[PDB]
C-alpha cells in the first residue's frame, strides 16, 4: 500500500530473456503452424471463431517495439497462441499435435527461467 513496498524481482533481463525463449520457439520443427499469421481470407471460419489471432510474429514484433509492458502479457500472448490452436483443431490432426508440444516446449522454459 502507499509508502509500503514488497522486494521486488530483478527485471532488468525479463526482456532478453523472453527474447531467448521466443527464439527457442521460432526454431522448434513443430513451430510450422505458429510462424505467421493465419490468412484470414483462405481459412474459412477462423475470422469469425477466434475472436484474438496470435503467432509468434507478431509476438516478436510486439517484443521488439516495447509493446509488452511486462513478462506476464507475454506470456499471455504466447499461451493466446495454443490457445486458439485447441479451439479451432482436433486433438489428433498434425496441428492440434503441435500445438500440444509446443506448448509443453513453452511452460517448461518458462517455469526453468522465471520460477
Ligand atoms: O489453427 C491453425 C493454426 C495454424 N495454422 C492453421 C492453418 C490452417 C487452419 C488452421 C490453423
Amino acid at each position: 500500500s502507499m509508502s509500503v513496498k514488497k522486494p521486488k524481482r530483478d527485471d532488468s533481463k525479463d526482456l532478453a530473456l523472453c527474447s531467448m525463449i521466443l527464439t527457442e520457439m521460432e526454431t522448434h520443427e513443430d513451430a510450422w503452424p505458429f510462424l505467421l499469421p493465419v490468412n484470414l481470407k483462405l481459412v474459412p471460419g477462423y475470422k469469425k471463431v477466434i475472436k484474438k489471432p496470435m503467432d509468434f510474429s507478431t509476438i516478436r514484433e510486439k517484443l521488439s517495439s516495447g509493446q509488452y509492458p511486462n513478462l506476464e502479457t507475454f506470456a499471455l500472448d504466447v499461451r493466446l497462441v495454443f490457445d486458439n490452436c485447441e479451439t479451432f483443431n482436433e486433438d489428433d490432426s498434425d496441428i492440434g499435435r503441435a500445438g500440444h508440444n509446443m506448448r509443453k516446449y513453452f511452460e517448461k522454459k518458462w517455469t526453468d527461467t522465471f520460477k
